[PDB]
């Protein structure tokens, strides 16, 4: 299903360029039914396409569908939903942020803000 995701990413990019991402509703809806993998995000770069749709769409349903995928897909490279105790919350030295920076580009922050 590699090209399937590529087709969705390219369908989204066309809307992104024209600032008319309302049509992405259908695309993101289908992506919820697709078994995305870390490998798919690397080759199809759809994480970034969906990330772009969220900010290029005035239609909140589209942003809501898209924001859903970003979370579900992020766990693929992260090892999320199967994380151990680590050495801090969900681990320590989580280099997966670099993969995320390439695959999604969903900004950067230090994190690890905890209280005592």
């Amino acid at each position: 299903m590699e090209d399937e995701v590529v087709r969705f990413a390219k369908k989204m990019d066309k809307m992104v360029q024209k600032k008319n991402a309302a049509g992405a509703l259908d695309l993101l809806k289908e992506l919820k039914n697709i078994p995305m993998t870390l490998e798919l995000l690397q080759s199809t770069r759809i994480g970034m396409s969906v990330n772009a749709i969220r900010k290029q769409s005035t239609d909140e349903e589209v942003t809501s569908l898209a924001k859903s995928l970003i979370k579900s897909w992020k766990k693929l490279l992260d090892g999320g939903s199967g994380s151990g105790s680590g050495s801090g919350s969900s681990g320590e030295l989580s280099d997966k942020k670099n993969e995320e920076k390439d695959l999604f580009g969903s900004d950067s922050e230090s994190g690890n803000e905890e209280e005592n």
